């Protein structure tokens, strides 16, 4: 009941609207005449459908999501045939290596051309894609699907899948098929030496050689068998099945994943059920009753329902009560999960999503990264009126503990709630996540971005402080010497009082003073970054001096020597993989250098030309539309932070 060679895990990456999930559900109910990974049956093999993110903007999910997988389909919907942003998804294809074949669905709406996805397939994704089926109809008069690769057709009495009859092709649609089963013919002798001889000659291939080769050229990144049919019809859905299983890769197809060793070494992880152990923990799903579902993607040895695995990204022991295979309909328990294969676990208390899985005695290898993204993003919140306060700061509970990647922090002066991040959309898509499914609605922020602040001169003077009978006497007195430290250096204290000038005891308060001046520069109110202080003289009022006169005798010695060490803005100065069509170079390039910007290298990928800068995060808000304006929305690029910097002299002036 398990051969390697008859998983196939697949995805369903389409722009939106074309028919990702209509697809899908009309796949399960062909499928299934017997959340996540969804496994199912079609003639002897297993199809492991892992859910790819619904916006295609999520990257990161994006990266997961194809790691995860094998073979994949693109679906397109025919009335525009590669959509610009299902243009921009099979980058995403292109980008991780994977296998492929490609959908037309919506072959009964009133716009219904098949051509028209070929010609912009080869035209706009350089794809070479193979026909291997021909409509018959063409709107809301499409009545079935010819198969030119076993010159066969099928028809369909009903919207439904209730009628489903082989057809010898009709006489009409016979000189086409026949130009096509040739043509594509012509791309399996691409192939298979021993076609091409029998193309010649004139002979005709087997069902298998044909399919045989044409599977390898799938397979090994050289073409994308390309079928049809509408989804919402019920219609060539099964023939899509039957394609999944000819073409789409087994888990032994394509490559094995480059896993890391602790020393440094990167070796290879060969699918291998018999093996030591390790997977990818890339879905942290909070079931209902049973609980927290961790999903994983098993790539060798095997997993045995009842174990002790390690989780060597955290680096603690985890214990698998059962194991999962979620279906259709209804869950499934299993005792084993193999290698290659996927499924879900109960347990494993502190494993996050993408964290690595090995089994006690077996080696450490992690699959993924270290990735922890510098804060960048701001965003300030005020609950309701307090009412939502209650189930605001007790909502992140959960929603920090899955995702490490986010500060929580209180702002100084108005005391809102400040969430820091990395992207913009990563922090819009929580607002949704808090303002609905977690009943905390409430007043938002606009994205604001993580300017710290320091100095660059060195600076040296006090900050006295006195309210003498005020209640009782007060009274205290710092003398500082502050420096500019190098960037991202961050903080130093140095304490060189020469002794009894100040009190031992006043001087975690003089400390305690500093620290919490330094959340408001003079220049905005940011954390001011990168320093060296020094407490060197003072005096002391020997009954009057107490733990809050020499918190605010720091404070007021931090504050105002700032503003003398000539101060400076920092920005956050990113780092970017800009996607644009090979025309539209000289134009958004000009954009970039717009936007402050410091152009890199442009290497080519695929029939694209990629291009690496150095724009301030400053200068990036709305460079979405403003680069799908650029390219009618062919383009797409995505941010990694890079350092902070100096703001230039015009920049800071304006910043006020
Ligand atoms: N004409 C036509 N419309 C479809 C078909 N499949 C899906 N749709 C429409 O596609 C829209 C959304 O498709 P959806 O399942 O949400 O795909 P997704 O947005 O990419 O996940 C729905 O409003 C459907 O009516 C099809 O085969 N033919
Ligand atoms: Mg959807």
């Amino acid at each position: 009941e398990y051969d390697l060679k008859r998983l196939r895990n697949i995805g369903i990456a389409a722009h939106i609207d074309a028919g990702k999930t209509t697809t899908t559900e009309r796949i399960l109910y062909y499928t299934g005449r017997i959340a996540a990974v969804t496994t199912c049956f079609w003639k002897d093999h297993r199809i492991n459908i892992i859910d790819t993110p619904g916006h295609v903007d999520f990257t990161i999910e994006v990266e997961r999501s194809m790691r995860v997988l094998d073979g994949a389909i693109v679906v397109f919907d025919s009335s525009q045939g590669v959509e610009p942003q299902s243009e921009t998804v099979w980058r995403q294809a292109e980008k991780y290596k994977v296998p492929r074949i490609a959908f037309a669905n919506k072959m009964d709406k009133t716009g219904a051309d098949l051509w028209l996805v070929i010609r912009t397939m080869q035209e706009r994704l350089g794809a070479r894609p193979v026909v291997m089926q021909l409509p018959i109809g063409r709107e809301d008069t499409f009545s079935g699907i010819i198969d030119v690769l076993r010159m066969k057709a099928y028809t369909y009495g009903n919207d439904l899948g209730t009628d489903i009859r082989e057809i010898p092709i009709p006489e009409e649609y016979l000189d086409q098929a026949r130009e096509y089963h040739e043509k594509l013919v012509e791309v399996a002798a691409d192939f298979d030496e021993n076609i091409m001889l029998k193309y010649l000659e004139g002979e005709e291939p087997t069902e298998e050689e044909l399919v045989a080769a044409i599977r390898k050229g799938t397979i090994d990144l050289k073409i994308t068998p390309v079928f049809l049919g509408s989804a919402l019809k019920n219609k060539g859905v099964q023939l899509l099945l039957d394609a999944v299983v000819d073409y789409l890769p087994s888990p032994l197809d394509i490559p094995p994943i480059k896993g890391t060793t602790p020393e440094g070494e990167v070796v290879e992880i060969h699918p291998d059920p018999n093996g030591p152990l390790a997977a990818l923990a890339f879905k942290i799903m909070a079931d209902p009753y049973v609980g927290r579902l961790t999903f994983i993607r098993v790539y060798s040895g095997t997993l045995t329902s009842g174990s002790y695995v390690y989780n060597t990204t955290k680096g603690r022991k985890e214990r698998v009560a059962r194991l999962l295979r979620m279906h259709a309909n209804h869950r499934e328990e299993v005792e084993e999960l193999k290698a290659g294969d996927l499924g879900a676990v109960v347990g494993l208390k502190e494993t996050i999503t993408g964290d690595t899985l090995v089994g006690e005695d077996a080696p450490r290898v992690i699959l993924e990264s270290i990735e922890v993204p510098e804060p960048v993003i701001d965003v300030a919140i005020e609950p309701k009126t307090k009412a939502d306060q209650e189930k605001l700061s007790q909502a992140l509970a959960r929603l920090a503990e899955e995702d490490p990647t986010f500060r929580v922090s209180t702002h100084p002066e108005t005391g809102q709630t400040i969430i820091s991040g990395m992207g913009e959309l990563h922090l819009e898509i929580i607002v949704d996540r808090l303002k609905r499914e977690f009943k905390v609605d409430a007043n938002v922020g606009k994205p604001q971005v993580a300017y710290r602040e320091t100095i660059t001169k060195p600076v040296d003077v006090e900050g006295k402080f006195i309210r003498q009978t005020g209640g009782r006497g007060q009274y205290g007195h710092v003398k500082i010497k502050v420096e500019p430290l190098p960037r991202g250096s961050g903080f130093e204290f140095v304490n060189a009082i020469v002794g009894g000038v100040i009190p031992k005891e006043y001087i975690p308060a003089v400390q305690k003073g500093i620290e919490e001046a330094m959340q408001s520069g003079p220049l905005i109110g940011f954390p001011v970054v990168d320093i060296k202080v020094t407490l060197y003289d003072g005096s002391y009022h020997e009954v009057d001096s107490s733990a809050m006169a020499f918190k605010i005798a720091g404070s007021m010695a931090i504050k105002e020597a700032v503003q003398k060490g000539d101060p400076v803005i920092l920005e956050p100065i990113m780092r970017v993989e800009v996607t644009t069509p090979e025309e539209y170079m000289g134009d958004v390039i000009g954009d970039l250098n717009a936007r402050r910007g410091q152009i890199l290298g442009m290497e080519p990928r695929g029939n694209a030309q990629v291009i690496r800068a150095f724009v301030p995060l400053a200068e990036m808000f709305g460079y979405a539309t403003d680069l799908r304006s650029k390219t009618q929305g062919r383009g797409s690029f995505v941010m990694f932070f890079d350092h902070y910097q100096e703001v230039p002299k015009q920049v800071q002036e304006k910043l006020i």
